[PDB]
């Protein structure tokens, strides 16, 4: 496995070669997308996280779900910049990164992975998130769907699979990663459907789990009829509703997947 | 006057003294109160968080502090703490789980106080009013403030001793059993009837949370604002924030009023 290669007490020195913001300007959060070239030596999984040891060299480290393919040469990160100004520990570190600064990380963590022959089965998914919860399914969906940002005009994917995603954000300037989103739905249209679910329209509390409840049947169907394996990333509550709309086997319980902070 | 001093670098070694399931079985949650042994030496105001360093000694040189409420008054020898204990798979976050395997009598060490979520100097002389909103575990300087206001004592509690001054509490969470500190809310629920109104804000019952319930009633929370010149206070999910603030919103002076610590 590929699981804790590196720890805090022998973790990979990496460098930064970009750093996004994320979001535009109507969103009230702050986000950026760093890719990180690791030489080639950090070994992960899609839906992995890596951690991050704030001014390394406390000794502390933070989670964070990476958002490339294991193909792709760099691995990338979504980072949400906690406020409270003072920052997060590892949130001040991240704001004041700069380009080419040393950045060290911990060997894969978690099991928040693909099934080992998504492509040969095509199996389908439901993947759901808020939040930074995308990112793993933005892996995902590199993978799947083969993608490449320096030859997007080609496709190249021998998945055809169904994958439905269930997104909450703030609002549309909230959605992490819209580019490759838009770009997967305009792509492969057959393969992808996408319900975004902003909590601004409030002000009821609506979120994304009340959206699924919605389409209870059209969800019910999916999981039953279409074997997808089910994924939850972002809020820990999204699970109680989801989980009961299902209720309502031993063999569907390792079909669930779920990740929450 | 009182924060940092304790830190990473030189916390207080304190002692477990209790150790107690703060939920109730048909709560989801797990939560435990401790009840902390500084010797007098942690100084703190109602309001303030300690740190708390898991597996500190005199292993590996993790030194990754985590903050918790205080649930106690100055007053009192010993210091109150309620830790939700968070798990997936089981696994326990990294304090969860220390906290999880704590044994009475265990060394712990603290650092702080932090922050500023604190009473204004003079509300029992003032008599001021409040409205507290809370979810989960931040009802715990709730609690610290009622035990100041309301001069707590466990082992007093037949006694009236007490500040007149009207409080209204907003609190969210699961089901009756995952009220945190019942025992104190109900206590002072009827022992203070005329100074205190609790409205319970159950998740397990479209979404509705603290926020909703306050929104379907803006107008008398406006009215205990502005025509109480309440403190307001918000502590628990970032969420909470803007839905209440709109409100008051349809200020320069009013925002002094204003009180949120988040997480
Ligand atoms: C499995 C997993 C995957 C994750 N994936 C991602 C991801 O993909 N992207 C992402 O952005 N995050 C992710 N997270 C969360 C991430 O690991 C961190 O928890 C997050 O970045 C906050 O860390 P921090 O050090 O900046 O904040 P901390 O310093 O640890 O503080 C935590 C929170 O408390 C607040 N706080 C700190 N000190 C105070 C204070 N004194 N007073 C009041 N408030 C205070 C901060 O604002 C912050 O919101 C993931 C977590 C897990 C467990
Ligand atoms: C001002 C302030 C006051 C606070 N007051 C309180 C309080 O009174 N009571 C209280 O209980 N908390 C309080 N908190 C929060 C508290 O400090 C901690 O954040 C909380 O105890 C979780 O810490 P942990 O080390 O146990 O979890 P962490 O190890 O830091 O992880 C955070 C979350 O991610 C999950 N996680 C960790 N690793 C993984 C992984 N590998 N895979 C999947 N999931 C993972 C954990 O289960 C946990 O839910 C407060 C926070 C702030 C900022
Ligand atoms: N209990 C909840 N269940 C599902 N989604 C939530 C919950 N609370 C907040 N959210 C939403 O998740 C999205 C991402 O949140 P975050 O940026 O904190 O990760 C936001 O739309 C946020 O709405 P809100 O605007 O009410 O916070
Ligand atoms: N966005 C939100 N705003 C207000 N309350 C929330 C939100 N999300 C969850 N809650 C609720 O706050 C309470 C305390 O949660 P916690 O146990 O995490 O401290 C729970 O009832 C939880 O409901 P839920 O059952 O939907 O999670």
């Amino acid at each position: 496995n590929f699981i804790n290669l590196y720890t805090v007490k022998n973790p990979l020195k990496c460098k930064i070669v970009d750093k996004i913001n994320l979001v535009r300007p109507n969103s009230p959060n702050e986000v950026y997308h760093l890719e990180i070239n690791h030489n080639g030596l950090f070994k992960y999984l899609e839906g992995h996280t890596c951690g991050i040891i704030p001014y390394y060299n406390q000794r502390c480290a933070r989670l964070y779900s990476i958002s490339s393919s294991n193909n792709m040469e760099n691995l990338s990160v979504a980072i949400k910049i906690h406020k409270y100004t003072n920052y997060g520990y590892c949130s001040g570190f991240i704001k004041n990164l700069k380009i080419n600064d040393d950045i060290y990380l911990t060997g894969a963590h978690g099991y928040f992975n693909l099934p080992n022959d998504a492509i040969q089965k095509n199996t389908n998914f439901i993947f759901i998130a808020t939040g930074t919860g995308i990112s793993p399914y933005i892996s995902f969906l590199k993978k799947l769907f083969a993608y490449d940002k320096n030859n997007l005009y080609n496709r190249n994917s021998n998945y055809t699979g169904y994958i439905t995603i269930y997104y909450g954000v703030y609002n549309e300037d909230s959605i992490l990663y819209l580019n490759e989103l838009e770009y997967f739905q305009k792509m492969y249209p057959n393969n992808i459907n996408i319900h975004y679910v902003f909590s601004y329209k409030q002000n009821t509390s609506f979120y994304v789990q009340d959206e699924i409840y919605k389409r209870k049947t059209e969800f019910l169907n999916l999981f039953n009829n279409y074997k997808c394996e089910l994924y939850i990333c972002g809020k820990k509550s999204i699970r109680y509703k989801v989980m009961d709309i299902l209720k309502s086997d031993e063999k569907k319980k390792k079909r669930v997947h779920v990740e929450v902070y």
